[PDB]
């Protein structure tokens, strides 16, 4: 099995990524504090392990704020934005 | 807030360490398939994300095979063992 360190937006985030049976594939990380687009691929399932995110989602008008133990959906093919408090970290699946 | 990635095993288990107000100091992370013994320094809140380790602690003579969801917790100043079969991502606090 592979294991990857990755960091994005100037490593304001930092994951590992996985592949495993229960999961697909797969990544766990933390955000710090800020304001972050991202684009999927695959649809994604998002777990906030730790800390709140605030979630737009493409297709619904309001925020919602996630906090630990809270899970949303993403679509695929599509952006969705993030606002990070304490650092704050997750679980996200490639469904 | 700092967030650093970290390596252990010759890459077979690597994490992102951060600090929070909700988790205190803490580690995200993933295990490959092995067999691994860790030494604490704190005491050790360990969270199984995905995935499922067995788990020999200290102080009481069977393992026990923790699932994903499962919570367990290492005294300090302490060695435990875990195995690992399919890669399993957690989350460690150090109390």
């Amino acid at each position: 099995s592979m294991l990857q360190s990755n960091e994005y937006f100037s490593g304001k985030v930092k994951s590992i990524g996985f592949s495993s049976s229960s999961t697909g594939r797969a990544s766990v990380g933390v955000m710090v504090e800020g304001e972050y687009t991202f684009s999927t691929a695959e649809p994604e399932e998002m777990t906030v392990i730790s800390g709140a995110l605030n979630v737009l989602l493409p297709d619904a008008t309001d925020w919602q704020v996630y906090e630990a133990g809270s899970v949303f959906n993403v679509p695929g093919h599509s952006e969705f934005h993030l606002q990070v408090a304490e650092p704050t970290s997750y679980l996200c699946r490639y469904l």
